[PDB]
């Protein structure tokens, strides 16, 4: 089921749904819940006929983009902490309602003044997930088990910011301070 896409702001998230591509025709719908402003209405309606995907009136916020053919890739295109959350991609009567869960977690690293270095993430994170601000190739300076960690008066250099679950680093992002 589930699929998670980890991205730094300003990047593209692209999900790929690669299931049982026979001669199928579908009606498909994707609806999204953006994490802090859960203003319901995000969706895209599309249809499949002969391997050509098509969109029946979609939404515009975020601008979901669908692949005009198989394989059915949905791409949210210039990610932002404000679009992180998750949604389900319902597929239809292929034979029944086939479904997929989809998520997007977003990281934002900033140097707000020069006392501050910040790293914040938004979206669906496990609680065995911690944020880490490190110097480019050195060791973790801060490793807090929160969603926004901060570092006081960072030494000039490449800092890196990482999201890890267990010994698994889900993602990272660098900044030159």
């Amino acid at each position: 089921t589930s699929i998670t896409a980890y991205k730094s702001e300003g990047e593209s998230a692209e999900f790929s749904f690669p299931l049982n591509l026979g001669e199928e025709s579908l009606q498909g719908e994707l609806r999204w819940k953006a994490e802090k402003a859960p203003s319901s209405q995000s969706w895209i309606t599309f249809s499949l006929k002969n391997q050509k995907v098509s969109v029946q009136k979609s939404t515009s916020n975020p601008k979901f983009q669908l692949s005009e053919t198989l394989p059915l890739t949905l791409q949210i295109p210039q990610v932002s902490l404000q679009f992180a959350g998750s949604g389900n991609l319902t597929l239809t009567l292929d034979r029944g309602i086939l479904y997929q869960e989809v998520n997007l977690v977003v990281m934002k690293v900033t140097q707000p003044d020069s006392n501050t270095l910040t790293c914040e993430v938004m979206g669906p994170t496990s609680p065995k997930m911690r944020l880490i601000l490190k110097q480019e190739n050195q060791e973790a300076r801060v490793s807090r088990q929160e969603k926004v960690i901060q570092v006081q008066a960072p030494e000039a250099g490449v800092w890196q910011c990482l999201l890890s679950e267990g010994e698994e680093v889900k993602m990272d992002s660098k900044i030159q301070v």
